[PDB]
């Protein structure tokens, strides 16, 4: 026999739910001020708890009525609240504190889920990355092969930039996106090994030839359906 | 009974008004060079008095002809006019002087609405902000998380780019225009936090896939219709 | 009675001035290092009069067979040839010298308009303006008001970059291509007037909303027709 | 009489080259970290060894088994795999040993082509080319004409920059990537010689606006097929 499965779809229960998280987003922004934090100190605290017990006993209400062990887990969005709010329970303790106000700020994330209009748009930008699944694989090989043809080419040179496989990838990112990747990457670089201006005008080249082709293919992709 | 309303939309009074307009967005942009301006000062208070009387018994005409108290307000332009009008009578006084110049310039932004061929363009680009009503809430609640979480990691290593919530709400609004996001914003504080890298470069690709895939969705928007 | 109408329009005259361009675009490309400047000086004296005499009967012979004084003129492309050419002759003479050799590059600029496949290119480019030209009207608006309240605002608080009437649009120039627009322009002038924050974030925002929707706007003319 | 051509094109081949081909991404990644490079030294070198004639071997079965001299050598892609490898043993020795890594890390590159999926995608992505071959010698007339204007005008007022038509040929491409074009490239120079704001503005203007009509004739090309 069924049970209040009639309630958690009302609309009298998105609405409060948007309100608490409207409120969960204020309570969070407002405690980045030490001024006032500290003169409210313990009292985030309790209301911290509040929230959370609030939230973790709204998301049971809309576990029972929503066939049990059936599909409430069969859908990953449902699967993203429970982690979020489990997430919450689970690190509360004499821990590195910092992890949990994290927490609190993805808890105003989870307002993507409970508002219908954006959860389906979230969805379609979602489900188009199966579409750029072949670019994305021949950026990522030719990220590789440049980031270990530059370390092992500009190592001791500038350790800073190209020190090692992982530092001369965020290096390698910094000028696929032409930030600052000849004025500050480059110039000096190319001022003890001539030749070089080879590996980053050919790196800007086929990288933006790439990046401009993704581009398209999801322009051709969307318009075509 | 009717009245002139014949002569407000003839085609004599509309070049009329573009070059008075023409002409003030002329004495408006010589007045600030302050060789020219102390050498013919109190010339342009007489001036800027009479092209502001000018205006507004202008945009009276406009106004009796044009359906009294029905139609005229009904408009969000002629509300626009008006609304530049009255500013100027408003704040003419003993007061912040500096907040009378730029509307005076304002009153050059107006050439907007008195040219149909520009009026019907910005009406246009206006009436597409509603189609990208929900990218941008996303991207506001994206920019929101990420403001707070940088400020609350980031408060006491850069108290220049993430101070407060508004301060990393710039940085943030800096870091998206990809402008100086790593040599400037990004390098002095990953050498603190060694592990904020990734705050910047999932950053960088969230918010890019996003405004990447808005301006997408105007294209197709558009296209389609 | 016509004459030699059927040799200028001949394939074995188009290639003979591109061969004359293309070792014309070499002498001017090389005798930019001083080196070999001047230990083969007063050569590339005669040798640019023989290309310039060359030329110079060579749009002659275009000239004589092509309806003399009927089409010769009414066309743009015959009208930049000849200027280019009579711009050579003009100026030879004892004075600014250097206004002389960027005419020779220029004559290398002439192999846009005698390869068939590059001048229908560039007509096709040139006669997108035309379609695109409200937009750019709304957006020099835009760059005006936004250069005359800058400059009324930032005069004494940054003369490099807000200096006058025309710095001040250089200065805005810089930033609608996001180029170091808060690294550089924005931040120092914040830290004096704080409220500025205002005027680059909207210049931004309002300066590439309509950026976009030029691009927009050309993708969806073009596609269209 | 035929052989075994059954096996070269099994599933249980591909699968093997792949997972060869990834251990040697792997093990020429590992190789950049001196600590673990000269801890595990001339072990390094065996298995290079092992692997470089593991991939003779298996270009030489790809061969046998595929129209001898026939369609093996017709096709751009066997040509491709069979340079890399003669590649490789051809600059084995007593040499500038480094030039035989980048060897190695092609090797990796080759995994392109022996995944089917990637190898159709950089087939179309190269035959866009041929599309945009007109808009290419347009915007490279126009970056020679600039660079050669450029370097005969400010040579002698920032060598770094503008010194030899080589030099000045990269400050262009800098500039037309919009990186730092105003802040380090064109602000020195125009407190030298004021009227320079005109080659930078200039060319900043014509070469987006040839670049944006590449990027606009590639999505038409692409939609329009
Ligand atoms: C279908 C084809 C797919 C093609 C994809 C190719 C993928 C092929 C994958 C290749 C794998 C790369 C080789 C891994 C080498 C790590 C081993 C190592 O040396 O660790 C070092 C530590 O240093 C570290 O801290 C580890 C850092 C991890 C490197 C991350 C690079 C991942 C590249 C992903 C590229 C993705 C693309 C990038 C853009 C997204 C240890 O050495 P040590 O410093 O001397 O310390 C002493 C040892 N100790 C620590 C035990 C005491
Ligand atoms: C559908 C879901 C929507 C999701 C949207 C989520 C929106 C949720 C909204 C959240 C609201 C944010 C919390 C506001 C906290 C202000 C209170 C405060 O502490 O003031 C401080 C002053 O400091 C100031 O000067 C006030 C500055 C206003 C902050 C602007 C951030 C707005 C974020 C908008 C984000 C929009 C996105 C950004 C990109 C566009 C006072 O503290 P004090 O300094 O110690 O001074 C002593 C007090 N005294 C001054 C009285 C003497
Ligand atoms: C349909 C609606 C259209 C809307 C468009 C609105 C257009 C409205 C047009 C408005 C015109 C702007 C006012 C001109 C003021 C110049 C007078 C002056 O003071 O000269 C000064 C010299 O300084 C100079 O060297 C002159 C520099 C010319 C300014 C170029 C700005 C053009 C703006 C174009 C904007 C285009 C958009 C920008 C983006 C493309 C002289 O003063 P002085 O320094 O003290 O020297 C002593 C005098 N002496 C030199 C004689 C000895
Ligand atoms: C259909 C129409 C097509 C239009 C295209 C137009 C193409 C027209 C082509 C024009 C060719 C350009 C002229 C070449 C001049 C080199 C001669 C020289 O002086 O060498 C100097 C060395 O300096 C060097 O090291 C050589 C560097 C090569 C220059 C590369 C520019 C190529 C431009 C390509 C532009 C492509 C576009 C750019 C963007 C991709 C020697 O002088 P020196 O220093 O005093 O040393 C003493 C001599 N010594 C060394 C023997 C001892
Ligand atoms: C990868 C693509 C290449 C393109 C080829 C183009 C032509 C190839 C051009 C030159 C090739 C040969 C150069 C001769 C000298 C080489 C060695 C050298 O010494 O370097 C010298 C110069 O070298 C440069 O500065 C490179 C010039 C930049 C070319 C950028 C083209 C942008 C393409 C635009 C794309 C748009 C169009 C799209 C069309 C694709 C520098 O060293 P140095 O002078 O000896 O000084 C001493 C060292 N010191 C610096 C420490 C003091
Ligand atoms: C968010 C997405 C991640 C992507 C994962 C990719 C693989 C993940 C790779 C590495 C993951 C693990 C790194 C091992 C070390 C981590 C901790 C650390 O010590 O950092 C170290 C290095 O760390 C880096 O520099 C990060 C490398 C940049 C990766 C950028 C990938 C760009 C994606 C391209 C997108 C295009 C393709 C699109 C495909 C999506 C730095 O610290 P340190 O060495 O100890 O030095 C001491 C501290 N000190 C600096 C103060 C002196
Ligand atoms: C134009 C659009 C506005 C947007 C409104 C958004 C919310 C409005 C937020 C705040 C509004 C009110 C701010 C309170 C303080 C104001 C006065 C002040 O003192 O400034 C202070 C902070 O001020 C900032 O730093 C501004 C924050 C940047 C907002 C950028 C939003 C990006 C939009 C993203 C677009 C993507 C989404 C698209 C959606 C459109 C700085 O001064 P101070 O702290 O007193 O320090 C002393 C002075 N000193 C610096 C010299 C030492
Ligand atoms: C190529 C296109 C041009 C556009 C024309 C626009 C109007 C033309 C405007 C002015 C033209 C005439 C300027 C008068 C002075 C010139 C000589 C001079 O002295 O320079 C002076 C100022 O000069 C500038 O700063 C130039 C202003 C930048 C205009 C950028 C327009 C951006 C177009 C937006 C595109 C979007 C819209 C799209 C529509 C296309 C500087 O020298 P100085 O003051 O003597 O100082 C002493 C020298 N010192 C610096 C070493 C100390
Ligand atoms: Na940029
Ligand atoms: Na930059």
């Amino acid at each position: 026999t069924s049970k209040m499965q009639k309630i958690v779809n009302h609309r009298a229960f998105t609405f409060t739910v948007i309100a608490l998280i409207l409120f969960n987003a204020l309570i969070v922004g407002i405690e980045t001020y030490p001024r006032i934090y500290a003169d409210h100190k313990w009292l985030f605290y309790r209301i911290d708890l509040v929230l959370l017990w609030i939230f973790t006993i709204e998301i049971a209400m809309r576990f029972l009525a929503s066939n049990p062990k059936s599909a409430f887990f069969r859908s990953s969005w449902n699967w993203f609240d429970f982690l979020i709010v489990a997430a919450g329970h689970i690190f509360a303790g004499a821990q590195f504190v910092t992890v949990l106000r994290i927490l609190r700020v993805l808890r105003v994330l989870r307002a993507i889920s409970v508002v219908p209009s954006l959860r389906r748009l979230v969805d379609a930008l979602v489900m188009t990355i199966p579409a750029l699944g072949n670019i994305l694989i021949l950026m990522s090989i030719f990220f590789y092969i440049f980031a270990v043809i530059g370390t092992m080419l500009f190592q001791h040179v500038s350790p800073e930039y190209f020190g090692n496989l992982q530092l001369s990838l965020l290096t390698l990112f910094q000028v696929v996106t032409l930030e600052s990747w000849a004025s500050g990457v480059m110039r000096p670089i190319f001022a003890e090994v001539p030749w070089s201006w080879l590996y980053f005008v050919s790196f800007v080249l086929i990288g933006t030839f790439i990046i401009f082709n993704l581009f398209i293919g999801v322009i051709v992709n969307n318009v075509e359906k």
